[PDB]
């Protein structure tokens, strides 16, 4: 019984970060009733999540969750928590194929991935094909419902309340293979700070929160807030598109459509024959992540990042994977 | 749909009096999943209810009330909203306030149940659920009746499995005091927290009351005999407040373990020896004080004189008499 965590959470007062974990392992382990998540979702909604509470509450769901050989060489994930509904075209897919060609090994994970299996590549690879394809393609892709069977447990009550709550935020923070690094985007300026500080907690050594006008990615058509991490401590500022020497794009460049037009769409901009935007905004993205590897002048990278996508060369990379 | 008021209340914004009717409507009819009951009980708790959405609720509330042939004379309901953290007063005050010319007709529902009005009502052989006409009677001919909460609101079995799971206090506590189906024109309502005592007694006015007094005094959601007790009194229209204290009533001061309580057969034990004049002071007492402030309602100014008259009917065991003869009914 965790009544006295939930009293407590009633109270209007924050979670140690052992308490979150307990409440948590309780959740995804679908021991409390509706009334109770519903209850301890909304109040800790309405108070405001806190950098430990939410480093608990991933650390339950990392325990649960299905084992991945780690490999010791440096590594990235490159996600963001969703949010906008105006339907924008995925960025992060791209940006993980781009950089990969660069060199940079990218362990993706994400949560419903529909982009992926429209090109012929398996979800529910195993563990080991994964890390193999991380090995020798510098990237591969981890679907959170094969590696977090606990996850499940929360989504009616999420889906009957309609309204974000910590759950929204979580599915970026427990890659199963345990990052080292991450670029992570999320839906709101406010959250940038506090995910950067959770991040930190769970023991990530480089990594960059980001959000910009709207957009929970590195932003091409308006000036983009970060927090980054490393060497232990972390620091706020913001970017603008001319940082990157890339022309600001309007929003509505960057529109989506069905999943049919979004994959041709990806395909084009991989290929090397995608529109200006969404070049622009991917080498934007692939810019930031290299950072995380070392490469601090992010003009360079963003150029360098254009020239990829231009070689058409991250395209047979996803085709690469597709046979794995 | 009612999710915009949902969404408003998780942005921890208040509902207007019309938003809360409509909300608690659908509750009581069932319209709400566990999770979206749970969620808007939990935000309104965090937030403070306001006046305007605790009126909303009860009205709604009684809007799907069963009937009950209500009286012309005067009469009133006493009773708390729990959830303070001791012996049932209001109960013995029913009764005693009955002996001494007074209505008293008095709604409760399940605490299951424990030290409740109810499960105490029960235990002496009075029968729950009664016939609306046969209470009526009762009220008429014994100054007094009881209505069973889960009788004359059916729509609760709607919210008290979310209530049971969720252990914790919430508007619930504040509405049933509120929600008495006879729609009395005069009430003694204890709260159990200072702040509240305003926002009901505003909540009263727009019900329909006339007279009524809304107190909590030292943790308690009564009339207190171990500390001062804070006081609304709702009247022509208007509320004014103040203070009390035992020596108002001419009464001494007691400790709050004075008023301890033990099991449920010895609660009943309690209740039925104080009404037998064989009880301790301190309850007959602690009695005293509050069926004093609820005859002030009936225009019984004198609270020193009131709380003597209490003492004498206690000793007199009348009261226990006044009870066996409602078990009879």
């Amino acid at each position: 019984t965790h009544q006295p965590i939930l009293e407590k959470l009633f109270k209007s007062q924050s979670m140690t970060q052992e308490e979150s974990h307990q409440l948590f392992a309780a959740i995804v382990r679908g021991e409390l009733e509706d009334s109770q998540l519903a209850a301890a979702l909304i109040s800790m909604k309405m108070r405001g999540e806190r950098p430990e509470e939410i480093a608990g509450a991933a650390s339950a769901l990392l325990a649960d969750a299905q084992p991945f050989p780690r490999p010791d060489y440096d590594f990235a994930d490159i996600v963001g928590t969703g949010g906008d509904g105006t339907n924008s075209i995925n960025i992060s897919t791209a940006s993980a194929f781009v950089a990969a060609s660069c060199g940079a090994k990218v362990a993706k994970h994400g949560n419903r991935c529909d982009l992926l299996q429209a090109f012929g590549i398996r979800l529910d690879m195993s563990a080991e094909d994964s890390r193999q394809a991380l090995d020798d393609l510098n990237v591969c892709f981890l679907f959170a419902p094969q590696y977090h069977t606990g996850f499940r447990h929360a989504m009616p009550v999420r889906q009957q309340l309609k309204t974000r709550t910590i759950f929204n935020v979580l599915g970026p923070l427990i890659n199963p293979a345990r990052p080292p690094k991450a670029l992570i985007g999320v839906y709101s300026p406010e959250l940038v700070l506090p995910i950067a500080q959770a991040l930190k907690v769970l023991g990530y050594k480089n990594a960059a929160v980001v959000h910009g006008g709207g957009m929970d990615e590195v932003a091409i058509h308006t000036p983009t807030q970060v927090a980054e991490l490393n060497n232990g401590e972390i620091e706020s500022y913001q970017l603008s598109p001319q940082d990157f020497g890339l022309q600001s794009y309007s929003l509505n460049a960057l529109q989506g459509g069905t999943p049919e037009e979004n994959r041709d769409i990806l395909a084009r901009l991989l290929q090397g024959k995608g529109d200006a935007a969404h070049a622009r905004q991917v080498a934007a993205n692939v810019a930031l992540l290299l950072k995380l590897f070392g490469q601090d002048n992010l003009r360079h990278n963003a150029q360098l990042a254009l020239e990829t996508i231009r070689s058409g060369t991250a395209f047979e990379r996803v085709t690469a994977l597709a046979a794995r």
